[PDB]
């Protein structure tokens, strides 16, 4: 009764517009609500005008001149191309225009789909080079550390306070009697530690969640049957995870 | 018999999927759907005409999503909703939907017109790549902190150097070996300016062929602003790419000789 595909282009989520090239300047003749809202013009304020006003400083003459080329020659068009709101926000507009020619192939009318993908061709790559420059970063200050480590020859360990997980340095790993590649947890290092020390270890461990930096001196026996002195200095990185840092050295020499 | 209708032609070369439906048939078929809903969802023509829409839901669908839907669609009230939603491959997908009634001068309901727009980039990629970013974040923030705490607890007298610019950086540690105040700023040349001269040009040319990756040692003699007389002996490692950093670990041997 009422057309359905009148209220569908009334009705969608889609600005649309179609526009007379028939008339002078090929002008605006119809746009639906989300064209009016997308853009924040009043229909009064878009009619009767070819679609350029969307246009602006931002805007490539390269991506204008492919548009211009494509009408003239009554072909489909589809681009990405900068425009401006009512208020003067820019956007990415994935635009399509699509000539209408009735069945002996006169043209009669342009129709068009403009699409904000702002998210797409700005946001997500943003995001994108973001994440990049802080994985560089973070790489880098890994660098920094492992160096440290290695040259300053320097027993240092991390663990993750719930989870358990360590990673130990070259020299940590041979302070203990570990394999230079083989994964620690808390519980490798207390199969080592002496029984008599077992608890105030376990204790201290439990109390790093404070943030506040520690002292722990304590024996192991090492899977080779050595008995070591240890001396441990630990502070934790207070937040959602926390990580608890600690150099140990290898105190048996001063007996 | 020649006017061709622009909406007719607006909905066929539309990129937004759409559907329209016939409430007055059994079960609310589709009657309509446009070429760009084809595209999104793989299905062809035949495959969606006198069917529920109802198919392009799946496990990950939300029942209270379809409930709101069901309700509206009964109210004969337009309805906004991000629901999950299956391709014909049964690739899951975010549809930002729209549906709504279509009602005659009279306001007898004749048809119910969507918009299917996918949204899976706002909805999900958006959103696990801020996630990605936030963890980066912190990542490097406990990476700095540990380096600070090694250098501090361990007494490291360790700088960092910009091989081209000569901007470094230095440890409490390293300060104090050299003649320098907690928080001055420190380049290349103040601490050139304390090497003994006779030394000097070993120094400068092994700074300058820091650039190549690999790792060098260096003894050298400084007089201090305070006038005293120390040996070092520094280890360091330029870490290369795109803005090449130096890193050093300096120590004082006067004591040993
Ligand atoms: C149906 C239709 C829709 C259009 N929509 C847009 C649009 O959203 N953004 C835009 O920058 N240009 C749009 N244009 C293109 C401009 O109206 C115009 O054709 C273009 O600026 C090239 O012509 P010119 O060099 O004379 O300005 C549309 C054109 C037509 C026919
Ligand atoms: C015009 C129209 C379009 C619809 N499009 C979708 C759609 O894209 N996705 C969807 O999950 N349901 C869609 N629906 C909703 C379902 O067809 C159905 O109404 C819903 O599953 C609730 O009814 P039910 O509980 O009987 O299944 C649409 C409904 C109408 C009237």
């Amino acid at each position: 009764a009422t057309d359905p595909f009148r209220a569908a282009v009334e009705f969608t989520l889609m600005p649309m517009l179609i526009t007379n090239p028939h008339l002078p300047d090929n002008p605006i003749v119809f746009a639906n609500p989300a064209f009016l809202k997308l853009t924040g013009y009043e229909a009064d304020e878009v009619m009767g005008r070819n679609c350029r006003f969307l246009q602006g400083h931002g805007t490539d003459p390269a991506h204008v001149r492919a548009i211009k080329s494509a009408i003239a020659a009554e072909k489909p068009i589809d681009i990405d191309i900068i425009n401006y709101k009512k208020s003067g926000e820019a956007f990415w507009n994935r635009l399509h225009i699509s000539p209408v020619h009735n069945a002996n192939g006169r043209l009669q009318h342009f129709v068009s789909s403009q699409l904000d993908v702002t998210l797409e061709l700005s946001r997500l790559v943003e995001l994108e080079k973001e994440r990049k420059t802080l994985s560089i970063e973070t790489a880098r200050s890994k660098d920094q550390l492992d160096y440290i480590v290695e040259v300053a020859n320097i027993g240092f360990w991390t663990r993750e306070f719930y989870s358990g997980k360590m990673t130990c340095s070259a020299e940590c790993r041979r302070i203990y009697g570990f394999t230079p590649d083989e994964p620690v947890h808390f519980d490798t290092i207390l199969d080592l530690v002496v029984l008599e020390d077992r608890m105030t270890v376990v204790q201290k461990a439990h109390q790093a969640v404070t943030g506040e930096p520690y002292s722990i001196e304590y024996r192991i026996v090492t899977r080779l049957g050595e008995t070591r002195w240890l001396e441990t200095r630990a502070k934790a990185l207070t937040g959602e995870n926390p990580l608890v840092l600690g150099i140990v050295q290898d105190v048996t020499e001063r007996k």
